[PDB]
């Protein structure tokens, strides 16, 4: 058919109580003989102080953090608990509208024509490809100049001025995380400053509903984000995020009022595999839905995407292939829905 480039929206079909998830979400057996179940964190949960970042014990546990997970909670991080729950709340006000209004902002255009940006979920490339048990809206913040506004929701009328100013400061973030990291790695904050000049960045809101069989989908399918890194604000998170290490699953919980910074496809390139993308998902849960956001940040289309020179000394040569950003970005886009990741394609 062509019913299959149009799915559904999730958190409709769980509103209407539908008694197992559709075949069109379930997972193979081989993709869920996991149980979908994780280990616990082996080591405590690597938190990283940002208000202590200039200290030299501090970097010490963002350099294990970024090495051993590639990942870490941000704790005294400056942005105000008023603005983290109400972007959190404003944005659950949207999911909670009408269907028909919602629909409104749809990312299939005239209900039929796919793009990115909008609400609902990601590409369907092929007819069998498994679906997640999520929506999302997804939405460009920067540059300021690129955004399109029609797909900014307009209620709650406070959207729209809350996500702006809640993006200004989780870039003031992104601005002193890749500083510390700069030092760690050795090289000019400016060198990753030039390829975050004017660079796209989006947030993501997802959605993840109630599931009636949380062992059989996905609420996001394994994946490794291809930014340069993320920040990820939860709502109340009882659990469901969960990361790889080293091939083992582990149950990772963004206690409230914190943030979890994760490294990307692009920092691991240019990083030259000093540091490590993670791999994560989320599973669902029978009772209650899942809110969270995702502020991602990739590098802009100037220079190619390849392990930075001021790393490649005689001692550690080049890890990785040296790529254009066009073929960097397209590959990350094509390989999302896919098992392989694409970054190993690049690994030398
Ligand atoms: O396919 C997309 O646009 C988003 C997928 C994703 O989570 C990522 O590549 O970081
Ligand atoms: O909702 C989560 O905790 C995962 C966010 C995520 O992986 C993404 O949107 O790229
Ligand atoms: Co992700």
């Amino acid at each position: 058919d062509e019913s299959w480039r149009t799915p559904a929206i999730v958190q409709e079909l769980a509103a209407a109580g539908v008694e197992e998830p559709p075949s069109r979400y379930v997972l193979g057996e081989k993709d869920r003989s996991d149980e979908l179940v994780a280990a616990e964190l082996p080591e405590p949960i690597p938190v990283v102080d940002l208000s202590r970042l200039a200290g030299a014990d501090e970097a010490a546990k963002l350099r294990a953090a970024l090495q051993n997970w590639g990942f870490f909670l941000l704790t005294n991080h400056g942005v105000e608990t008023s603005l983290m729950d109400d972007v959190l709340n404003l944005a659950r006000e949207f999911f909670n509208q009408p269907i028909e209004r919602k629909r409104k902002f749809s990312n299939l255009i005239d209900g039929k024509n796919f793009q990115v940006e909008g609400y609902g979920t990601d590409r369907v490339v092929t007819q069998d490809q498994i679906l997640d048990w999520s929506d999302r809206l997804f939405l460009r913040v920067e540059p300021k100049e690129e955004r399109n506004l029609a797909f900014w929701p307009d209620h709650p009328e406070s959207f729209r001025d809350v996500l702006n100013e809640y993006a200004s400061r989780t870039k003031r973030i992104r601005d002193d995380i890749v500083q510390a990291m700069s030092k760690l790695l050795g090289l000019d904050e400016d060198y990753f400053f030039d390829r975050l000049n004017k660079a796209p960045a989006f947030a993501r809101f997802n959605y993840y509903p109630p599931c009636p069989r949380p062992d059989l989908v996905f609420g996001v399918r394994p994946h490794s984000d291809g930014s340069l890194f993320t920040i990820l604000l939860v709502d109340e998170d009882v659990g469901g995020l969960q990361i790889q290490r080293d091939g083992k699953w582990y149950n990772v919980q963004v206690t409230p009022n914190t943030l979890l910074i994760n490294l990307g496809d692009t920092m691991e390139v240019l990083c030259n595999g000093i540091f490590r993308s993670p791999v994560h998902r989320v599973v669902t849960n029978a009772e209650r839905e899942r809110i969270s956001l995702a502020m991602l940040y990739s590098v802009n289309d100037e220079k190619d995407i390849g392990p930075a020179a001021g790393l490649l000394d005689e001692n550690r040569p080049a890890r990785y292939r040296k790529v254009s950003v066009g073929e960097f970005r397209a590959g990350i886009f094509g390989k999302f829905s896919r098992r392989e990741r694409y970054i190993d394609s690049l690994k030398i």
